[PDB]
């Protein structure tokens, strides 16, 4: 036995809540009946979680924030978790826009 119910449709959220902060991933592609928890579960596996933002609403699939310790993880996951399937739905990760910048030096004793 089997069915499909609740459906998604309208348009809202013109521009979510931002602030500053890295180790951040966007997972979008999620199933209605997703939870916070399912998804930290999920990248928990590779390593830990450090907050999870989910906005659920008006305006496509539902979409999240995922707040990783590391960075070296953050993206280990997302390197990964990008192209996962969940329940059958395929999910997409991938980080949030914010352009070029990144500087760095030989070590200066």
């Amino acid at each position: 036995g089997s069915s499909g119910s609740s459906g998604m449709s309208g348009g809202g959220v013109i521009r979510g809540p931002a602030g500053n902060n890295d180790c951040r991933i966007y997972v979008g592609n999620l199933p209605p009946d997703i939870r916070t928890k399912d998804i930290e579960d999920v990248f928990y596996k590779y390593g830990a979680i450090r907050d999870i933002d989910l906005k659920n609403r008006r305006g496509g699939p539902p979409f999240a924030f995922v707040e990783f310790e590391d960075p070296r993880d953050a993206e280990d996951a997302v390197y990964g978790r990008d192209g996962y399937d969940y329940d059958g739905y395929r999910l997409r990760v991938e980080f949030p826009r914010s352009g070029r910048g990144t500087g760095s030096g030989p070590s200066s004793g």
